[PDB]
């Protein structure tokens, strides 16, 4: 390919349901990076490393109870065939509700590997010594219970993507307005029609600060505020009370 | 169908890119509760909805910047077409990292609504004066930036549907095992395959105590824990302190 490559990602899954990732390998941004050999994601399914006829991927938990875990061999098979693809240096991530929180800044830190290997849990998940032998770090995306750790995975993907360059402060993002002039009475603020490019920058940073301040205040707390941006968030907080 | 479907759901989807609903419609889980009825999603694309040659889905933003916006004729056609397919009474949602954050309470309250409609941005987003008059209610699925809303949406619909009866404490998971009784020298806790029901009950909750106390102790301060919870998480600290 032509398309610069140098800091390409590649991502083993580790997946009972590789077609799901269809979903980020065959449409938008992320599949034009994969057809552009920025990010290249490779699937092993257990499924593949079972011996039996009918080809089980689960089975009992000690201890009883409710709930059925990944039977161990065929997921240690394929964890252990991504490994040898992956060769050298690759993280092996688990996802699940008991891993560090995903944020932002955590992407940036995952996006700095070139190989990573992602394990998709199903059912109740994977034999805990499976997580100390072979897990590398456990992320979750938030506390909330999914069906499996592929929803979980493919976020994670499609979030470090974006910062591989060539695939494409800390507040939430500003109101954006685009045509029409006039929709169901309202109106595009007259400064974003103004052409004036300064006036316009500390427009949108100002209602970036309000809006954080509003929906999100702890957001602030975690960040050390430019002189611009205190005098902008006490502009807004003191329209906000008139 | 046979399968009691009482409580079912239907998700109308807003989407630029509707197969990548597959993921969810056609695996797993949610693929059963879709063929059996209890779950039903429905994708409309603004694409669709263009009258142009070129079927143009994205517009500039007023006051320049990088990015461009989801154009507004196309997107607000498709979510009133939506709005009517779902008749009364359907709840909008659109997806976004200024939302609010997303946690399995929330998951829980949105499980409640038996119609939902969920708009999938991309670009820069959509239009705050579409925000204004068709949103009802905008939520984030954690603090990071993808490239569009649709795994945010298939995160939310997989969550909320899991919720509903017939498609399947506030602590953390506790480790859990499978065979074989040894695994590269790690053996399964004695308890688990001691057959005693209630030391086992008991032995989890401690371990799940433990791992939110030491993981995410934050969680510990939103319960009011119980009484046998009060005294497992001192034993536990008791030990780990030794
Ligand atoms: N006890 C349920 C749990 C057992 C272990 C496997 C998971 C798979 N599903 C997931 C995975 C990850 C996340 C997340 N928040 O990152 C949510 N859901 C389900
Ligand atoms: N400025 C970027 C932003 C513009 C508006 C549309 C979104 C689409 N992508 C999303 C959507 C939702 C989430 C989430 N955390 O729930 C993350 N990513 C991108």
């Amino acid at each position: 390919g032509l398309v610069p490559r140098g800091s390409h990602m590649w991502i083993g899954v580790i997946s009972l349901f590789p077609e799901m990732f269809k979903a980020i390998t065959e449409f938008g941004v992320t599949g034009r990076a994969v057809k552009h050999n920025l990010l290249k994601v490779e699937c092993w399914n257990p499924r593949d490393f079972t011996f039996d006829k009918h080809k089980t991927v689960d089975d009992r938990p000690y201890g009883g109870g409710p709930g059925m875990l990944m039977m161990v061999q065929p997921l240690r098979d394929a964890i252990h065939t991504a490994k040898a693809a992956a060769g050298e240096g690759a993280k092996v991530i688990y996802l699940s509700p008991q891993g560090r929180k995903l944020d932002q800044g955590g992407v940036t830190e995952l996006a700095q590997n070139q190989k990573l290997i992602l394990v998709c849990g199903r059912y109740e998940g994977i034999d805990e010594r499976l997580i100390q032998t072979e897990i590398d770090e456990e992320w979750s995306i938030g506390d909330y219970v999914l069906t499996g750790g592929e929803l979980p995975a493919m976020t994670l993907i499609d979030a470090v993507a974006r910062f591989i360059p060539g695939v494409l402060d800390g507040l939430l993002d500003c109101p954006h307005y685009t045509r029409p002039e006039v929709l169901e009475g309202l109106t595009v603020p007259p400064v974003l029609m103004s052409g004036h490019h300064e006036e316009i920058r500390k427009w949108r940073l100002k209602q970036s600060l309000q809006r954080t301040w509003l929906r999100r205040p702890e957001l602030l707390e975690g960040l050390a505020l430019t002189d611009e941006q205190r005098k902008l968030l006490k502009e807004a907080q003191a329209e906000h009370n008139s």
